[PDB]
């Protein structure tokens, strides 16, 4: 059914050069990786900063190729399954296009991944902007982040 | 307060080359501009067929730069103003980058304008699906979709 996920990425106003993902599912399941492919020395300070130190060391499994990444994601979301897979991320715009440009143009998309992610930041305030416990300080992990998700979804709809 | 848009694009798996984008205010408003910075020769076939074909004339000074419609956003969205701007589109996450690369990497993007567009369908869904009308034969072009976007908002919260 529904998966949480979040990107890393370096965004320049023309391309989003993918760093990470983390998936997580309802069930349990989780996803994460590190792709083998973006320039770090094209990262800004921030990145820098806050992302880059927090990645895997080099012969970790997490990095993988954005063509592994691809597959990988193809058998996580159960894309041959009978469940309707439903995406979710919190202000989650740059994160879709990073996620759908695994597979290259929009067009490439299996037929059963949709269209949209649904932006919890808009649920939550849907539902009267209830207090959320405070983001991790291990955040900018796309798995962190990505389970955190999952996380305040659970309390937001704890009454629906 | 809040604007309901959609563009037409040409995206290849790494860029969004912006065609269009038509944004439609809640108080009546209406904006829609052409760029004149897309290359039509990249345009894949369905662009070609659906999209191309629906735009003005070149003569039209409904034909704007980047540059030019970065500054229409600008004041068309109050950016200086008191309110608070909420963007609101259907399934557009493809869109909402495509409107903040008009002012570049997400660094630059005014202060005032959302991080985050609202998603309609989102919206839709929550409130159980409710009867709409059937689509505009003139779909793909963006002010056109961006109306009829408004035209479901106002339905859904009635
Ligand atoms: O203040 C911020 C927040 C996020 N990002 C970018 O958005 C991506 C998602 O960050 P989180 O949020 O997840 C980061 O990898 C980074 O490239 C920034 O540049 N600055
Ligand atoms: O079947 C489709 C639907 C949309 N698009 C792309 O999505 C953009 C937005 O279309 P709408 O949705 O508006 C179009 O300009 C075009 O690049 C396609 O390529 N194929
Ligand atoms: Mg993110
Ligand atoms: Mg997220
Ligand atoms: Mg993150
Ligand atoms: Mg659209
Ligand atoms: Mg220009
Ligand atoms: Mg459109």
């Amino acid at each position: 059914v529904r998966y949480f996920y979040d990107t890393e990425f370096i965004e320049d106003g023309h391309t989003i050069e993918l760093i990470s993902i983390g998936v997580v599912a309802e069930d349990g399941r989780e996803y994460y990786a590190v792709s083998t492919e973006f320039d770090p020395e094209r990262a800004g300070s921030w990145v820098r900063t806050h992302v880059l130190p927090k990645l895997p060391p080099p012969a970790s499994q997490l990095w993988r190729s954005r063509q592994q990444i691809r597959l990988d994601l193809e058998e996580f979301l159960r894309i041959d399954g009978t469940d309707s897979i439903e995406l979710w991320a919190w202000v989650g715009a740059y994160d879709h296009v990073a996620l759908c440009q695994l597979w290259g143009p929009m067009t490439a998309l299996p037929p059963t991944v949709p269209r949209f992610t649904r932006e919890l930041r808009q649920l939550w305030e849907d539902r009267g902007c209830p207090r959320m416990p405070p983001r991790p300080r291990d955040v900018h992990d796309a798995l962190v982040d990505a389970r955190d998700q999952l996380r305040r979804f659970r309390l937001i709809t704890s009454t629906d």
